RNA sequence: CAAGCUUGAGUCUCGUAGAGGGGGGUAGAAUUCCAGGUGUAGCGGUGAAAUGCGUAGAGAUCUGGAGGAAUACCGGUGGCG
């Protein structure tokens, strides 16, 4: 469920994948974290051990409330 | 029972103070909500937490608007009934 974003992220080198599913490649963290800046998203470590890490660019607001939406309102 | 009397009780005149009552207007503070600008990962809550709210961008800040309810300071063994 939770992950961690933008500056939490400890990897030197991710892979990243941006909101549309664009495959952009191995980036340093810090050109990955720009290129989230420029579009005004998160920058969000999905999975946490491949490898190299795998970051997707997303808003991650939304993206946890509408997880957290799916949960309860299946459950009531 | 009858006549009275003016001190009890009323009436008259002119003023005074008052959140006394009823109706109608209207005001500025705040909360919540709606619409936007800036901004970004927390806010909120507790003894400690969690539920809750926030990247569909909250909270914080600035702006405009809607609505309801109550009227800080004055304010006080103050006042009115």
């Amino acid at each position: 469920k939770d992950f961690i974003i933008n500056e939490q992220i400890r990897a030197r080198e991710v892979r990243l994948i941006d909101q549309n599913g664009d495959q952009l490649g191995i980036k340093s963290k810090q050109e990955a974290l720009e290129i989230a800046a420029r579009r005004n998203l998160d920058l969000v470590l999905v999975a946490p051990n491949a490898k190299p890490p795998v970051c997707r660019i997303m808003d991650y607001g939304k993206f946890r409330f509408e997880q957290q939406k799916k949960e309860k309102e299946a459950r009531k």
